[PDB]
RNA sequence: ACGGAAGGGCACCACCAGGAGUGGAGCCUGCGGCUUAAUUUGACGGGGAAACUCACCAGGUCCAGACACAAUAAG
């Protein structure tokens, strides 16, 4: 469905603070295995991943989702890597560069419970 | 200080009178020695002793570096 900027930013900060809570699965494989075991409480998929194959497989389970499968889209790959600790680590004075991720799962919420509840309930519409 | 000048004790780790002996024998056990891949080692070691005790040998295994720092990395 139609993705807004508030939704995507609140989402990347959800990945940011639920990353600290030791509750993420950062990668295509770890997130697909996260969704096969019923461990994904919310999944984040990047809207700019070049190869569409694995996505054409995840977009078949996105258009027809299960009762325990909520998803949501972000804007870029390198940045969704960044908020998951990967991609980049940029704070007021410090910087460190890695490479960006395609999809990331939130297994344990913790410090972002009401935020992932809001994000998942506004994607219900 | 030192005496190997002399004088006393005062003693079965000294001598008399003995007693039992040991040293000779086989076996035990400790020390040295040689031999050994090692025959662990101190000068009784609570040192009793096939694993343990092993501290010595022939080989087969693990587990290494706090960290800092440069690349990689999430496709």
């Amino acid at each position: 469905q139609t993705a807004e900027v508030t939704i995507e930013d609140a989402l990347k900060v959800v990945l940011r603070t639920a990353l600290v809570h030791d509750g993420l699965a950062r990668g295509l494989r770890e997130s697909t295995k996260a969704l096969t075991r019923g461990e994904a409480l919310l999944v984040v998929l990047v809207s700019s991943v070049t190869e569409a194959n694995i996505i054409k497989l995840v977009e078949g389970l996105a258009n027809d989702p299960e009762n325990k499968v909520p998803l949501i889209k972000v804007a870029d790959a390198k940045q969704l890597g960044e908020w998951a600790g990967l991609g980049k680590i940029d704070r007021e004075g410090n910087a460190r560069k890695v490479v960006g991720a395609s999809v990331v799962v939130v297994k344990n919420w913790g410090a972002e419970t009401d935020e992932l509840s809001m994000i998942m309930e506004h994607f219900s519409q």
